[PDB]
C-alpha cells in the first residue's frame, strides 16, 4: 500500500484496494461488470487501483474530450505500458510520445479514403470466396461456427491487403503463411499471466532481459524474414508493405526496415480476430430479430439488383447497414475500456490529476448506460437513423476510440465488415439453431467473446 | 550483447566488452586510470558499456560546452540513473527534467552571495573550535591524522549551516546528532554492490519493492522527524533549513515537507566528507611543498596582522590561498567524471548521438592532460596567477561542473574550506612524518581518497 493512501486524500471515491494485489480480485466478473458495477456505486468519478497502480475511471464527455482530444499531445499521449514487448516497442500500439507521432504520421497515408478504394477490388475477390464455403456448408443441413467461417474470409483479407499473398486459408489449412498467422491470439489481461504482471511489473525487465516476449518469438522471426525477402522478391518488379515501402522512399526518418515488420504485425493483431468477432455478434443478431435480417437483406437488393457485386460507393450508399453495424458495435465494443497515462500534474475540468494515474473510460459501461440509452440491453438498431442519430453523444459511444490515438484502421474495418455482409446476406438467411445460446453470454475473462460459439441455420435463397 | 554493436557501428572506437559485463572488468584499476588509458588509445571520443550501458566519453572544449551549456535543458539534463533510491528521488541531485527545474529554482536563492556573508559569522566559531582542537594534538608531539581533524569540523560546520545545531563533534563522539551524520558515507560506484547494480540494473525495481534503499533507513528517519520537530519547535521563535521554510512562503509550488528533508541529507552528503577530503589533499601539499606553505602564511599574515579573523571580504582578498585551492583540485578532482543523459536522437559538433547513451566527462584525465597543463603531474600553483589563469580552459577545469546544473553549493565550498585553511596557518605548521605516504596514492576503488590516511606532523607558531 505504497500508493494506495491516494484515492483518499483527493476525496475520490472507489473500493478498498487490499495489499499488494489492490482491487485484481473483483476481476473474477470481468472488466465489463466491475466497471457497470462501479459506474453504479461511486457515480462521474471513481478510482481504484490495478495491484499499485491508480486507475481514475471518468465518465464525463466534456472530460473526456479533454482527454482524447484537447490534452492528448500535452498530457493523455500514450497508453497503459505493459510487457515484455522487444522489438515491438517500435510498433505504433505500444510507442509513445514522440516516437509514436513520428510512426502516426509514417502510416496516416496509408489508411486514406484513395487507399481504401483501390483495395476494395482485392477485398471483394475474397467474398465470393467466402460464399462458396457457405454455400457447401449451407448444403450440409447442420449448424455452422460463424468464427470459423469468418476467421478464413478475415485471415484472407489480412494477408491479401498486407502482404499480397492470395491464399484460400479454409482450403488450405497447413499454408505455412496461413499457420502462423493463426499463432497470434488475443491477449487476455486477465489471465494468470498478465494478471502476475499486473501485480509484480517489477518482473518485467527480468522477462525482457531473458528475450521472454509476450509475442512468440517464433511467429515474429517468420515475418521478420518474409518481409525481407518479399523486399527483396517484388524488388524489382496495392498492399500495406507496398504503402509502407513507398514511405521510406520519400516525421522525420524513413521508415526502418525492422519498423516496418512491427506494424504489420499490428495490422494482423488489429483486423484478424476482431474481424472474425464482430461479425459474429451481427450474425448473432441477425438470426434473433429476424426482422433486422429481412430488412437489410431488402436495402441490399435495392442497391444491388440480380446480387449485383458492391463497391465502395454503394457502401457507403447503404445507411440501414451502417445502423446495424453501428448498433452491433454498442453492445459488444470490443475495446471495452479506452486508457490513456498521465504524463502531468494536470488538472482538468475543475479536478486534479497527478502523475503517473492511468485514466481508463469504460466505454462498455457508457455504451449500456439508461441515462443515454432508452433500453439499453435491446438490439434496437433504430438508434442510429439519421432521425435518431443527433442524440447520441460522440464521446459516449467509442466504438474505435477517439482524438489524435483513434483507431487508425476504423473506415477499413468498417468497409471491411460491411463488404463481407452484403455479400453473405445476398445469398443466405440466418435462423436460431438449438445448441444456439440464446442469449448469448459474454465470457467472463478479459475478452470480449461469447462463452459458447456461435452457432446458427444457414440456408440458400 | 544486446546494445554491444552500438559504438562498432557509427564508428566510435572502445575496448571490446565482454557479454553481460561489458567493459566494467577494465576497472580494476579505477575510474581514473581507465579513463586515462582510454584517452590515450582513442583519443578525443570513444565509447564503452557499463554492463549494457553505453557510455560516450567526450574531451572536446566545444563539445563539453554544448553538452553541459548550449543543449542541457533540451537534450543533456539528467545525470545517470541509479537505484534504489526511495524518497530520495525528491533530491535536487536526483530529481530530472521540471522536477528538478522546480527544485533548481526552489534552493536557488538560498546559495547567493548575500546568504553566505550571514553564515560566516557562524562558520567561522567553528574555526576557533579547530584550532583548540588541533593545539592539543599539536603538543602531544605525535602524527596528526587530517581527516580525523577535518571531519569534525565538516561536521559542525553543517550541522550548524543546514540545522542550527552547535555541537563539538570531536568532544561529543556520542551526540545523537553527530552520531547519525556520520552514518552517512560517499557510495562506492566500483563496490561489489553498486558494481552488481550496474551489470543487474533490472534488479533496481525489485529492491524499491521491498523499501531497500542505498540510504539507510534509519538516519532517514531520525532526520525526517528531527526536520518536522524543529519545524514545530522553532516554530515559533539562518541555517539551510530556515531558508527553506522561508521558501515555502512565498516553480511553481511551494517546497514539499518530505523533500525538505531530502535536500538536507543531500547537503550533508556534499559538504562533510568533500570538505574534509579536499582540506586533507591541501595540507598534504602545503607540507610535502613548504615553500608554497610559507608563501601562504605570509599571505595571511598581511591581510589579517596578529592573527586577526578572516571575514568574507578578506577571504576573497587573498588571491595565492585561491590558487593554491583551485592547484589542489585539480589534482584531486572529487567528481573524477562528469555525466550527463542523453534523451533524443541529437547531433553537436559533427556527431551522432542517439537517444538513451550516457555521455561523460573525463574530468580527473582532462586535469593530467600535457596538452593543456605543462609538468601535469607536478604540485604548481602558479598556473593560476591572474598572470596564467587565462590559459586555462574552462571546459577543461570543471572541479564544480559547468552549466545549469553545476555544483550548486560551489562558493559555499570554497568558502568554507578556506576559512579553515585561513584560521590553521594562523597558528600551525605543518611537516610530513615518516608514516606520511611520500608519494600519495590514490584508492583503486570508486572513491578520490588516500590509499592510506594522511598523517604529517603540527607545530605551534
Ligand atoms: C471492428 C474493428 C475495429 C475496432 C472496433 C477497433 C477499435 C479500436 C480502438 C477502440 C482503438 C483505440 C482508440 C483509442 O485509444 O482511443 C484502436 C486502436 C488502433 N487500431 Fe483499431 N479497431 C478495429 C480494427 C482495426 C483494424 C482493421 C486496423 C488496421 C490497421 C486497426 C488499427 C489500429 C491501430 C494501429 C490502433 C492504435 C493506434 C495508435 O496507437 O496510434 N484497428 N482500435
Ligand atoms: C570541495 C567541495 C565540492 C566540490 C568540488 C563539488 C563538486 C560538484 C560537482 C562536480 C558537481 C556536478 C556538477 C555537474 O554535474 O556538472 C556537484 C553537484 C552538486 N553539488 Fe557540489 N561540490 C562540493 C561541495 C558541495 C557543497 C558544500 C554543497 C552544498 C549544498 C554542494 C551541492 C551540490 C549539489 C546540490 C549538486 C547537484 C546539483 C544538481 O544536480 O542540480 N556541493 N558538485
Ligand atoms: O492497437 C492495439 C492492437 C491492435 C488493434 C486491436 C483491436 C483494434 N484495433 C487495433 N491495442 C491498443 C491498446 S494496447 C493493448 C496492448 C497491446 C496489444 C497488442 C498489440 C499492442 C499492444 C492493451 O490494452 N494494454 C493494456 C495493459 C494492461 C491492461 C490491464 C491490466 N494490466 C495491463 C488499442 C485497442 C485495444 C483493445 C481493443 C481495441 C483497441
Ligand atoms: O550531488 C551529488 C551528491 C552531493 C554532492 C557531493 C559532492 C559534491 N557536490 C555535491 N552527486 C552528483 C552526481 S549523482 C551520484 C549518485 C548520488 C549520490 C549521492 C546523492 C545523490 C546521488 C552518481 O555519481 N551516480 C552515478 C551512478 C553510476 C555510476 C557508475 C556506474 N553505475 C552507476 C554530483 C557529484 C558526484 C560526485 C562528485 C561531485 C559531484
Amino acid at each position: 500500500t505504497h500508493s494506495h493512501g491516494l484515492f483518499k486524500k483527493l476525496g475520490i471515491p472507489g473500493p478498498t484496494p487490499l495489499p499488494f494485489l489492490g482491487n485484481i480480485l473483483s476481476y473474477h466478473k470481468g472488466f465489463c461488470m466491475f466497471d457497470m458495477e462501479c459506474h453504479k456505486k461511486y457515480g462521474k468519478v471513481w478510482g481504484f487501483y490495478d495491484g499499485q497502480q491508480p486507475v481514475l475511471a471518468i465518465t464525463d464527455p466534456d472530460m473526456i474530450k479533454t482527454v482524447l482530444v484537447k490534452e492528448c499531445y500535452s498530457v493523455f499521449t500514450n497508453r497503459r505500458p505493459f510487457g515484455p514487448v522487444g522489438f515491438m516497442k517500435s510498433a505504433i500500439s505500444i510507442a509513445e510520445d514522440e516516437e509514436w507521432k513520428r510512426l502516426r504520421s509514417l502510416l496516416s497515408p496509408t489508411f486514406t479514403s484513395g487507399k481504401l478504394k483501390e483495395m476494395v477490388p482485392i477485398i471483394a475477390q475474397y467474398g465470393d470466396v467466402l460464399v462458396r464455403n457457405l454455400r457447401r456448408e449451407a448444403e450440409t443441413g447442420k449448424p455452422v461456427t460463424l468464427k470459423d467461417v469468418f476467421g478464413a474470409y478475415s485471415m484472407d483479407v489480412i494477408t491479401s491487403t498486407s502482404f499480397g499473398v492470395n491464399i484460400d486459408s479454409l482450403n488450405n489449412p497447413q499454408d505455412p503463411f496461413v499457420e502462423n498467422t493463426k499463432k497470434l491470439l488475443r491477449f487476455d489481461f486477465l489471465d494468470p499471466f498478465f494478471l502476475s504482471i499486473t501485480v509484480f511489473p517489477f518482473l518485467i525487465p527480468i522477462l525482457e532481459v531473458l528475450n521472454i516476449c509476450v509475442f512468440p518469438r517464433e511467429v515474429t522471426n517468420f515475418l521478420r524474414k518474409s518481409v525481407k525477402r518479399m523486399k527483396e522478391s517484388r524488388l524489382e518488379d496495392v498492399d500495406f508493405l507496398q504503402l509502407m515501402i513507398d514511405s521510406q522512399n520519400s516525421s522525420h526518418k524513413a521508415l526502418s526496415d525492422l519498423e516496418l515488420v512491427a506494424q504489420s504485425i499490428i495490422f494482423i493483431f488489429a483486423g484478424y480476430e476482431t474481424t472474425s468477432s464482430v461479425l459474429s455478434f451481427i450474425m448473432y443478431e441477425l438470426a434473433t430479430h429476424p426482422d433486422v435480417q429481412q430488412k437489410l437483406q431488402e436495402e441490399i437488393d435495392a442497391v444491388l439488383p440480380n446480387k449485383a457485386p458492391p463497391t465502395y460507393d454503394t457502401v457507403l450508399q447503404m445507411e440501414y447497414l451502417d445502423m446495424v453495424v453501428n448498433e452491433t458495435l454498442r453492445l459488444f465494443p470490443i475495446a471495452m475500456r479506452l486508457e490513456r497515462v498521465c504524463k502531468k500534474d494536470v488538472e482538468i475540468n475543475g479536478m486534479f490529476i497527478p502523475k503517473g494515474v492511468v485514466v481508463m473510460i469504460p466505454s462498455y459501461a457508457l455504451h449500456r448506460d439508461p441515462k443515454y440509452w432508452t433500453e439499453p440491453e435491446k438490439f434496437l438498431p433504430e438508434r442510429f437513423s439519421k432521425k435518431n442519430k443527433d442524440n447520441i453523444d460522440p464521446y459516449i459511444y467509442t466504438p474505435f476510440g477517439s482524438g489524435p490515438r483513434n483507431c487508425i484502421g476504423m473506415r477499413f474495418a468498417l468497409m471491411n465488415m460491411k463488404l463481407a455482409l452484403i455479400r453473405v446476406l445476398q445469398n443466405f438467411s440466418f435462423k436460431p439453431c438449438k445448441e444456439t445460446q440464446i442469449p448469448l453470454k459474454l465470457s467472463l475473462g478479459g475478452l470480449l467473446q461469447p462463452e459458447k460459439p456461435v452457432v446458427l441455420k444457414v440456408e440458400s435463397r
